DNA sequence: TTGTTCTCAGGTACCTCAGCCAGA
DNA sequence: TCTGGCTGAGGTACCTGAGAACAA
């Protein structure tokens, strides 16, 4: 049994939260002493750019492997006893995902038992609902019924859960009456489905700014006052693994915003900053650019 | 002339299942 | 009959922009 490091378990936790999942699947098979088998799966899926983080993580945790699906990869952790080490020293930090953690862990535990008599893996099939229900399940086929036949600790988290589903965005704004035409705009952003909004809204009361936006089915933590998005960004950085370059880009920009809306030249060069952010993220719709700002030529 | 709030939306990059096979 | 590595995809839940309007 591994011994996990702490500020590992912490930030995993967080990314964990954002972009992983915790499954729990009963697969028809007729070999299967009732006519089914039990399969326990964590998965965390990135995009294949980014594969080396879930590289990272086969070294880390040590076991497991990784997965591609052409533009998208995959840390997928199956084997039992291993899981069971794993998760039983996570969940303690998990906060969106640490209810599935659990019910996994019972089923795990629960295991021989269920695979010597058809009343006792019933039982377990009904745990595999409750984890399909706290999920955002929604092509889930075999059911049981089928079967019926501290500061520091909370940055740690917080980057995770940033680098998984939040957002470092800087904008520039295309307004007349604006000295050089365009308007500079920096945001952190984090997005969940509205029905977790409870948790953007913890966000608000832990981080002290910020506001939560709704928007059809999502929300959105976010803040943009330049001066709480400096103070926030110098703390959370050092904590960041995928968004560090992005999050600093922001404070570079905002220490410069002062010469910046002094000299055509400056405020021109801040835009190729706001250009390399844009590059680090996973930009689709941009449309206004540092070479559009170079129509200031006019 | 600037900062900020508030909502919307394009295009995925995730999530969460589906399943087959070889080995012991 | 059991386990773990490996593969495909449905349908969002995100990310990362956009811009109109309020407040200075
Ligand atoms: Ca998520
Ligand atoms: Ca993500």
């Amino acid at each position: 049994n591994t011994k996990y490091n702490k500020e590992f378990l912490l930030y995993l936790a967080g990314f964990v939260d954002g972009d992983g999942s915790i499954i729990a699947q009963i697969n028809p098979n007729q070999s299967s002493k009732f006519k089914h088998r039990l399969r326990l799966t964590f998965y965390v899926t990135q995009k294949t750019q980014r594969r080396w983080f879930l590289d990272k993580l086969v070294d880390e945790i040590g076991v497991g492997y990784v997965r591609d699906s052409g533009s998208v990869s995959q840390y997928v952790l199956s084997e039992i006893k291993p899981l069971h080490n794993f998760l039983t020293q996570l969940q303690p930090f998990l906060k969106l995902k640490q209810k599935q953690a659990n019910l996994v862990l019972k089923i795990i535990e629960q295991l021989p038992s269920a695979k010597e008599s058809p009343d006792k893996f019933l039982e377990v099939c009904t745990w595999v609902d409750q984890i399909a229900a706290l999920n955002d399940s929604k092509t889930r086929k075999t059911t049981s019924e089928t079967v019926r036949a501290s500061n520091k600790e909370f940055l740690l988290y917080l980057a995770g859960f940033v680098d998984s589903d939040g957002s470092i965005i800087a904008q520039i704004k295309p307004r007349q009456s604006n000295k050089f035409k365009h308007q500079l705009s920096l945001t952190f952003a984090v997005t969940q489905k509205t029905q977790r909004r409870w948790f953007l809204d913890k966000l608000v009361d832990e981080i002290g700014v910020g506001y939560v936006y709704d928007s059809g089915s999502v929300s959105d933590y976010r803040l943009s006052e330049i001066k709480p998005l400096h103070n926030f960004l110098t703390q959370l950085q050092p904590f960041l693994k995928l968004k560090q370059k992005q999050a600093n880009l922001v404070l570079k920009i905002i220490e410069q915003l002062p010469s910046a809306k002094e000299s055509p030249d400056k405020f021109l060069e801040v835009c190729t900053w706001v250009d390399q952010i844009a590059a680090l993220n996973d930009s689709k719709t941009r449309k206004t650019t540092s070479e559009t700002v170079r129509a200031v030529l006019d």
